């Protein structure tokens, strides 16, 4: 046949099934993809006044401690050295981030060695129980105190939910956020970097293979009856929104959505680093990247005069909106299960399985799209291809 | 003959031109070291009561730009990761260093974007041109202000020198140590990082070759005669003091030493990092290391209660004191020239070669020991030991 496997978009999973089947089962691959490139939200572009490599939907950091997933993905691309940083502006300074004796120092005015600092945080902490904590606000001072809490999370965590905090979940934050080291990596994972030719050559690596066969510009639904009837036996992989797949028979699951200000300053350096925070609430954004410094070693194709930068804004995802982020509202929950006993119905009747972010409404970083496709391709694919 | 070659010390240089000798030349090489063990002043050990790797002649970092260099040390060990960055520590509060837009907020107490930072530094040095400098402080002073100088290079300068810095020359401070970004990673160079397994590990593996005789606790000068009269015509290496050699005939070559001072403290945490620079005069070291923060990656085994630290103190250099740093006073510079000549009428006549920090009256990291080590072999060597 002219395909065995359909895959339809072309995210990190539907990249990882397709280039799997092509080269470890040596099965003829379709990619389906309804945007006009490969990649899906982890794909990037250069900008055109200054050739910086920039993201539109949202800043992509990568980092695993899965070995497995980063021996697979350097076979597509190899990684610079890079190591994300940030740091949070509050009240007119840029304090060290995350929570450390950096940050601890500039906040309460002078050096706190390890084991001094371990004290100030159980004294500014000791007002209220963990176990006693009833919304996200109390759970956060119940760990670090209210001037911290006040400074560094409460502003941040409203502009990132649209909610005040007092009527967020206990269950949001679930350890300490402090370290009691100068360390300000951000990420704690053994490996780390970005895509030595950015994002755009690596994943199109992912589909450049004999097998595979990539249409860009066109969805699934719009094609699917003519598709399958050409071979009726291959399986598909979806990837695309769950409860649109169902035509929304048991509602629509809830979303958060981003908007991007994307910026061409004339100057070379707007800000000396990736990532600012913007922790008070006066600012309507949360952060600032400045996208040439994900890639100093680019520095002498950079322009030396102009930069870009790109404001963040969170908000509920309405029609039109692109969703980002599951919501997980009890309601959205229920529906979910209800979405997955079709889902499951689906893949026993009609061999489609449900796969990544939008295929099973859940958040998944890189490392995890690619470990949960490695993992659909391990146990269910195999056979379902033989 | 029992030996092709003579190497005096087992320092970085002579562990290279021994091992470059046997492995590329084939010869059969003899290398006598005074100390107790290889390696010279690189050489790391296990602190007995908690097993961490600890320097007693100073810190050891590696790092270059030079991929010859790099490629050539990672025939005999692996690297770590690490990344060198340092605090300062100045009136009870640590500071981001170098000087940087971190420093530069904490210190002026605001933030400065990279633009207003170099407003700022332009007129905190407006008082002074550099070209009408006389002496180090002006000079300092005339790059980057009074307040930041008296704050992070005054007290911490006359510590090291054990000299006022109105006393030192100009020539001591060569451009702007000030950078209009948030990168504090300390060292500039393309490749860095720490011997997997330790320096003894490392320095011991470069020795470890069938060619190669190691004699420790054996001084050149006490068994030379005995040994070029087993083969006259085998050159000799040799990295020892210059002005040693020549029984001194020219005067003492002048010196700066380091006295540490290593503690065991009852606590897994002393500072939280690896090194804390004390820039303060009150404080009579110049900087504390906590060498367990080297390492990050051994932590399971590393004592959770336990850490090795080490504060280093600076002076010249006495009878019996290890010479470090040449000091280069108009004097030295001259008996040195005197001694080039006797050296260099050596080799001539005795096949003698002198090279490395002692034998050359110059400091030398060790990847520039290494590149000198391996041009010695280049130029030099082949040639001789035809
Ligand atoms: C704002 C944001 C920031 C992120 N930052 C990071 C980060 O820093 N680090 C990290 O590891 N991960 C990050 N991620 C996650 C990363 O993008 C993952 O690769 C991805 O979210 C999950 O994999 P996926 O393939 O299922 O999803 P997707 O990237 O959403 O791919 C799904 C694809 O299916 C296509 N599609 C949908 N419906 C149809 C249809 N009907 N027909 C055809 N094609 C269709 C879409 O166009 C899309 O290309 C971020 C994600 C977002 C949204
Ligand atoms: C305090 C300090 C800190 C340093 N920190 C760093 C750092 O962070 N990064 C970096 O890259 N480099 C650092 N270095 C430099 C590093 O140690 C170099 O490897 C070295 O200084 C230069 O190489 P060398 O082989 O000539 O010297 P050495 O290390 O001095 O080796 C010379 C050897 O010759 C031996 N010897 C002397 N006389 C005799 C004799 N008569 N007979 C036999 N043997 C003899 C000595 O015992 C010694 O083992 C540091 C050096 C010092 C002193
Ligand atoms: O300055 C800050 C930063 C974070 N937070 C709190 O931490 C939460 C997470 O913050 P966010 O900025 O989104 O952190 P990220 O590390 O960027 O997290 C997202 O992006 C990462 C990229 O790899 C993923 O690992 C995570 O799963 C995903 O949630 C926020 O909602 C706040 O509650 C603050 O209060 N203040
Ligand atoms: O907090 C500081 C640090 C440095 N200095 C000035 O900078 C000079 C150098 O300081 P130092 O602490 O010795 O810097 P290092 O980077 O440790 O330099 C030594 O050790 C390095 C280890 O790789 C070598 O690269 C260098 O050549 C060698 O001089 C000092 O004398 C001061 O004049 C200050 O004023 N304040
Ligand atoms: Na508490
Ligand atoms: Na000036």
């Amino acid at each position: 046949s002219d395909f065995d496997l359909i895959v339809v978009g072309s995210g990190l999973f539907g990249l990882t099934v397709a280039e799997r089947a092509a080269s470890q089962l040596g099965k003829k691959v379709l990619i389906v993809e309804k945007r006009s490139h490969l990649g899906g939200n982890a794909y990037s572009e250069a900008e055109p006044e200054t050739g910086i490599e920039i993201h539109k939907y949202g800043a992509h950091l990568f980092h695993t401690s899965n070995k497995r997933v980063w021996d697979y993905v350097n076979q597509f691309t190899a990684f610079t050295g890079y190591q994300h940083r940030v740091f949070a502006m509050h009240n007119g300074t840029a304090y060290q981030f995350p929570m450390g004796l950096g940050l601890i120092n500039q906040f309460f005015g002078r050096y706190y060695t390890p084991d001094e600092a371990r004290e100030l945080i159980k004294e500014q902490s000791a007002e209220i129980d963990s176990k006693d904590a009833t919304n996200l606000e109390e759970k956060a001072i119940s760990l670090i105190g209210r001037p911290l809490y006040e400074a560094f999370i409460r502003d941040y965590t409203a502009k990132q939910w649209q909610t005040d905090p007092k009527e967020l979940p206990a269950g949001n934050i679930t350890r300490l956020p402090v370290r009691y080291n100068f360390d300000n990596r951000y990420f704690n994972d053994t490996y780390e970097g970005l895509p030595v030719d950015g994002y755009a050559q690596w994943l199109s690596n992912m589909a450049d293979h004999e097998n595979i066969e990539v249409r860009l510009d066109t969805d699934w639904f719009e094609v699917r009856e003519d598709l399958r009837a050409q071979n009726p036996e291959a399986p598909v992989v979806y990837t695309g929104p769950l409860d649109r797949y169902f035509d929304y028979s048991e509602g629509h699951l809830g979303w958060r959505t981003l908007d991007f200000e994307t910026e061409v300053l004339n100057t070379g350096d707007f800000q000396g680093t990736p990532v600012m925070n913007y922790n008070d609430a006066e600012f309507p954004y949360t952060r600032i990247h400045e996208f040439r410094h994900f890639h100093p070693e680019r520095e002498d194709r950079h322009p030396k005069d102009k930069t870009v930068i790109m404001k963040e804004y969170s908000r509920f995802a309405e029609e039109g909106d692109e969703p980002y982020y599951p919501i997980n509202t009890p309601s959205d929950r229920e529906m979910l299960f209800k979405y997955r006993e079709l889902a499951d119905a689906e893949t026993e009747s009609g061999k489609v399985y449900f796969g990544g972010r939008l295929g099973t409404y859940q958040y998944l970083d890189m490392h995890m799209a690619i470990a949960s496709a490695l993992s659909m391709f391990d146990n269910k694919l195999v056979d379902a291809l033989k």
